[PDB]
């Protein structure tokens, strides 16, 4: 029951390009299975690796921009 918890965390820049099938993806599938990480790791070019930390930094960064004023979609005060 550990999907391998170590103190690794690191902070880089990115293309538009490459992104922009990344954070497409994010919204059709939050948590993408192996298959998806390989199959992007070409649609970017970037690593596994890679790929499964970025995504992971959003689900992080995300709950942030979630709680705050900004937000998408028909909602208010009405009772939800």
């Amino acid at each position: 029951g550990s999907s391998g918890s170590s103190g690794k965390r690191m902070r880089t820049s990115f293309k538009h390009h490459q992104l922009r099938t990344m954070k497409s993806y994010f919204a059709i599938n939050h948590n993408p299975d192996a298959k998806d990480l390989k199959q992007l790791a070409q649609k970017t070019g970037l690593t596994k690796r890679v790929l499964q930390v970025w995504f992971q930094n959003a689900r992080a960064k995300f709950r942030r921009n979630l709680l705050r004023q900004e937000n998408g979609g028909v909602s208010g005060p009405s009772s939800g």
